[PDB]
């Protein structure tokens, strides 16, 4: 236990894990995709003992390109896609079936009937949270539901839930440790943000015994140690966990109320910091927690923004338009059309502010002088109007101004994309150095918790600004682009065939 | 109380490890590539810090598959390309330059210079070898030739030599034992394969110090145990070694005097042993070491084809006719041409039994109607053509009939291919159960050197039999292909330009 901290950041279709030094520099790091499975429309699934392997590999393969040694780390921070969902048995330590991902709307079913049943603003005011199948409570329903034999298992303590932190806290510890941190928790729609504590009428409510959920402890202390027989011969501090995008928040030095980010892949997340107080107003958004730390819990403001990375995987995978994902941004810089054709990519519906789950991806203002260039372009356009319509809720809701965006993510690489959100905006947006500030978040949170930084001004001291983009486009160009957008939404919106 | 044994096997395009049971079932494994270096036209080098690197990531992989822990291994077999040459600094560990892989043709002149001074029948006599860059001592005095200030370090005990097997053990001991085993020995072009030791007389002719030169072992004991902190730890005992087709041939367990395999991938390495006296006649072929164990020498000999797979590397990445190396299968089985088109890949010059290092690639029969089908079929067939005459001159040789041939190699999974070399051999050919008997061979050796298995009767239970292959063409069609064949080296062999 030594000089160096490791960041797991296991993703939405892959995992990553980097080894940090006590300036905050990269050592070594690796990352390897893992396998995404898609059985009916609008279901996504990942097999859980693949990811468990995804991560067991890239920690590997840090300590390989590293040339550290377990020994040397002062302890682990981990990070995740959440919402999505495993339940396994306790004693055979076997998922009951594929993790349903965030992604996936096989439970959609069970989410409409809870609106029809008419508990929408029950659960609003217990979780911050709105009734949908993104979060985790329904996906716990549908396994129990259609997987034989799962509720009674549960119902005789045999099952346990987790989130993918949990999941993995639980694998690294070889089933000592069944674990989650309050973001993590309060992603998964069973948890009163307010009472800090599981919400037992929403358990009772969809039939999910008690016994199947980790403790929920705060995003900075020791939850365990490994055993892992491959992390070698260390038993190191498991120390640091949040939701990716409350990672990504922390990684930016969002500590302070107002500070806001945005987090560019396979969806967008928009999240501000609220401070010790959830919100005011909530309106149109999630209120969720931040992170819990030093005795304190910090909320925040989310917009979520579903469809963002995956409509260029889309692109490449379903109309086979694109090659490579990167040779997107190469044909949208081609673009040679007005600007006037809008893709808006809501394959499972429209995130924040929207929040209407019956919205399908509709393209509009197509001519035939309409080119790929100018279709591919429309489509990366999209995360950065909805982006706007989400930071312009934020100002309604806060009433702080937004004068500065901190931006994160693989995809905000693009510098194009980046200055036409700065311009869409009329706001400076800056770009971190180091791009996936999400695992950062995870080794500061571990960091922290062991002593290896003490204090948030040594993290502060830590900051090495990015690239700064400042608007450049006049208000009346900008106008237009952003009106026809709302058009574009508005009229997305109005198709609402359902067959039968 | 430990019941698996490992094997990693360093290839020329990819490493992979493999772990065994006592029964010779594989219980997990793990395969990657790693970047292959053409700096000008006949030079192919390898970054030895990455085939270390990619030896790592593998040896991770196979413990992550199979979920078998590193203190269960009864021992590490390790194999390998040949002659592949690396020099390292003995106290940085640090390769003085890229390794020369046995493709390369960066040290002709050299080899050609030795020629030219009439030191071919003096080096055949004492090595069993021909005078050409394939083996490592040209590869050495390149690099002491070339890399400034080499050979004076090298001549002050500064610099140590190792084939692949050799730099493997060094990084796995952590630079604790220099040795490698009689086969890779022999493959060197400095080893006297009659007196078994290091040859002072070719050694002085190159001036290679000898103390650059590892201890020389049997293919079956302790060499030492691994350090290698990310062989998590446990010191697990590295107890078999040998050249990856002798391994093969131990694989296959070709243990008798007259037995013969073929393995099919990157090159085509056809292999007999020929038991404790090395062969009578060596014409056209090589003498080498098969396998030293229990206190004796099994010599072999080898007819090598060094352009077998890389062909169908050369049609994907140079000509671009194929879009991946599978899909040849497929374009050559549609082939409607009379089968009269002959590709002969000899990029490098042909092997064995030309032995000559000034041809090059060629092809013949050409006509309008010639298709790319036919042209991939003709590439494909080329290394069934080229083992026939390898096989034919070992029957010339060894007066021994050859009434069954073994094979085994990637590129032996090709059903078509594998008839088709039945069918102009006229005699059976038996595919292997594991394609990968290399990794097997190294298995075995490391095996029964720690008494995982005893006895070499204990290996012959494990067999199971692979698919057979029987001859089914008659006389006049396989003597008119091959003749044509024939005729293609022939003409060939004619087109010796050379500029000025």
């Amino acid at each position: 236990e030594k000089n160096y901290v490791m960041a797991i950041d296991q993703g939405t279709t892959s995992s990553r894990a980097i080894i940090f030094d006590r300036n905050g520099k990269k050592i070594g790091s690796s990352q390897k995709e893992f396998p995404q499975y898609f059985p009916k429309s609008g279901w996504v699934e990942h097999n859980a003992n693949e990811i468990w392997n995804s991560v067991q590999s890239v920690i590997a393969g840090a300590f390989i390109e590293s040339g550290i040694r377990p020994e040397a780390i002062a302890g682990i921070g981990i990070t995740n896609q959440r919402e999505t969902t495993v339940v396994w048995d306790k004693t055979t330590g076997q998922p009951i079936a594929n993790a349903i991902v965030w992604q996936s709307r096989q439970s959609s079913p069970i989410a409409d009937q809870l609106k029809v049943d008419g508990h929408t603003e029950m659960i609003h005011e217990k979780t911050g949270l709105v009734i949908d199948a993104y979060f985790s409570a329904t996906k716990v329903r549908w396994l129990l539901d259609n997987i034989e034999g799962a509720q009674e298992k549960a119902d005789n303590g045999e099952l346990l839930f987790g989130t993918i932190d949990s999941w993995l806290v639980w694998k690294l510890t070889d089933g000592q440790v069944h674990v989650t941190d309050y973001s993590n928790a309060s992603r998964t729609m069973l948890y009163n943000i307010h009472k800090l504590e599981w919400d037992q009428e929403i358990l009772d409510l969809l039939n999910i015994p008690s016994s199947m959920l980790p403790e929920v402890k705060s995003n900075s202390e020791v939850y365990g140690h490994t055993r892992s027989y491959e992390f070698y011969g260390s038993e190191v501090p498991i120390a640091g966990m949040a939701g990716d995008q409350q990672a990504a928040l922390f990684g930016q030095m969002a500590f302070e109320k107002g500070m806001i980010k945005n987090t560019y892949g396979t969806g967008a997340f928009i999240v501000m910091n609220t401070g010790e107080e959830p919100q005011l107003s909530d309106n149109d958004l999630l209120t969720t927690i931040g992170y819990g730390i030093n005795g304190k819990v910090y909320y925040a403001l989310e917009g979520s923004i579903f469809v963002a990375g995956s409509a260029i995987q889309w692109l490449r995978d379903g109309l086979r338009m694109i090659e490579t994902s990167p040779q997107s941004e190469e044909l949208a810089a081609k673009a040679k059309g007005d600007n006037e054709v809008y893709v808006v990519p809501a394959f499972t519906g429209l995130g924040a502010p929207y929040w209407d789950s019956e919205a399908r991806g509709a393209v509009f203002g197509l001519t035939r002088g309409t080119t790929k260039e100018d279709f591919v372009r429309a489509t990366l356009q999209a995360v950065a109007y909805q982006s706007k319509d989400v930071i312009d809720t934020m100002k309604k809701d806060s009433g702080i101004d937004i004068p500065l965006l901190k931006v994160d993510g693989g995809a905000a690489k693009n510098d194009l994309l980046m200055q036409f959100q700065a311009d869409i905006l009329d706001i400076d947006v800056q770009r971190a150095a180091n791009l996936e500030t999400t695992a950062l978040g995870a080794a500061y949170l571990a960091g922290l918790a062991v002593g290896f930084w003490k204090d948030l001004d040594e993290l502060k001291s830590m900051a090495e600004e990015g690239q700064m983009f400042t608007p450049e486009m006049p208000a009346e160009e900008r106008d237009n682009l952003y009106e026809g957008w709302k058009q574009a939404v508005a009229a997305t919106q109005t198709f609402k065939f359902k067959a039968k």
